């Protein structure tokens, strides 16, 4: 299977595989059940910015997700990722849809990764801003449902014409080039991601979220990874 790392906006809890019983940002490390979560108040119809941080010193990390008016949720997990992950990986955004539904609308993505040898600034880096997508949108890599748009976003879950999210949808992005995410050499091997959203639904339960993720290059959407399992994971265990 892939190796996955991720911060989720958990909409929906399935709290049969341990959700708690709300909203709520989590992180998740090689599983969806998450090693740390935080309840969120997830406001229907309002663009959230998420920002997650993570660096090889502190080895914590840490994820916020806020809305305009101030509230926001944060979570913080202690873990050393060289040991989880592969030193190369990509980036991505992966949302569902199940049973009930919401947009999964990105409109902005940054990432940073930087790998700081030894000495002065012999440093790798790689930064990416998207804040707008075009409708061909070559240094992603889309998966399953997920459409970049005319109209400047990224719906990571399928959305009809009339605005309306579906359900039982999947879909991701990836950003193009891999990246070297650590190397044992890195001093310190720091990365940072932000993105907005607009989660939106008609239902009185939305379901099922959005995550920032880190993988394997090759990572695909696992088979039957729709509802909880977020694009991320092939099962819940
Ligand atoms: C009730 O459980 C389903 O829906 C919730 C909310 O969307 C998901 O978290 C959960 O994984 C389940 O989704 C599966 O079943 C849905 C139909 O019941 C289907 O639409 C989903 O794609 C997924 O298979
Ligand atoms: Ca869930
Ligand atoms: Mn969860």
């Amino acid at each position: 299977a892939d190796t996955i790392v991720a911060v989720e906006l958990d909409t929906y809890p399935n709290t049969d595989i341990g959700d708690p019983d709300y909203p709520h940002i989590g992180i998740d490390i090689k599983s969806v059940r998450s090693k740390k979560t935080a309840k969120w108040n997830m406001q229907n119809g309002k663009v959230g910015t998420a920002h997650i941080i993570y660096n090889s010193v502190g080895k914590r990390l840490s994820a916020v997700v806020s809305y305009p008016n101030g509230d926001s949720a944060t979570v913080s997990y202690d873990v050393d990722l060289d040991n989880v992950l592969p030193e190369w990986v990509r980036v991505g955004l992966s949302a569902s849809t199940g049973l009930y539904k919401e947009t999964n609308t990105i409109l902005s993505w940054s990432f940073t990764s930087k790998l700081k040898s030894n000495s002065t600034h012999e440093t790798n880096a790689l930064h990416f801003m998207f804040n707008q997508f075009s409708k061909d949108q070559k240094d992603l890599i889309l998966q399953g449902d997920a459409t970049t748009g005319t109209d400047g976003n990224l719906e990571l879950t399928r959305v009809s014409s009339n605005g309306s999210p579906q359900g039982s949808s999947v879909g991701r992005a990836l950003f193009y080039a891999p990246v070297h995410i650590w190397e044992s050499s890195a001093v310190v091997a720091s990365f940072d991601a932000t993105f907005t959203f607009l989660i939106k639904s008609p239902d009185s339960h939305p379901a099922d979220g959005i995550a920032f993720f880190i993988s394997n290059i090759d990572s695909s959407i696992p088979s039957g990874s729709t509802g909880r399992l977020l694009g991320l994971f092939p099962d819940a265990n």
